[PDB]
């Protein structure tokens, strides 16, 4: 069964490329990541940073999450990042996404034992 961590993973982890730098690129990968079964998912961040170093924030800036939680924090150093948002033509099953590319700090919220992201919260 899917871990909370692997679900971050799976949501939220590409280190394979750079930077999404095609406009298709959210098209395809929140289809690929299943993020499109249930419904098209509205918002969805991809970080292009290796494990280790999106692991590593849990360790850097302790911020307040938007939920009022205590257990976020924010990336010292920008990350190259990719935000999907749904467009207002989107229509499920046809899930269709806007794909920005920006350098952000990216906030991220910590659980467990080893303490890893378990949510994405914003970027800053
Ligand atoms: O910059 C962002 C902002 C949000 N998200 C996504 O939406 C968050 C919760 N949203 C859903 C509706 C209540 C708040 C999810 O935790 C995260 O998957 C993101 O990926 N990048």
């Amino acid at each position: 069964k899917e871990t909370a961590a692997a679900k971050f993973e799976r949501q939220h982890m590409d280190s394979s490329t750079s930077a999404a730098s095609s406009s298709n690129y959210c098209n395809q990968m929140m289809k690929s990541r299943n993020l499109t079964k249930d419904r098209c998912k509205p918002v969805n961040t991809f970080v292009h940073e290796s494990l280790a170093d999106v692991q590593a924030v849990c360790s850097q800036k302790n911020v307040a999450c938007k939920n009022g939680q205590t257990n976020c924090y924010q990336s010292y150093s920008t990350m190259s990042i990719t935000d999907c948002r749904e467009t207002g033509s989107s229509k499920y099953p046809n899930c269709a996404y806007k794909t920005t590319q920006a350098n952000k700090h990216i906030i991220v919220a910590c659980e467990g034992n080893p303490y890893v992201p378990v949510h994405f919260d914003a970027s800053v």
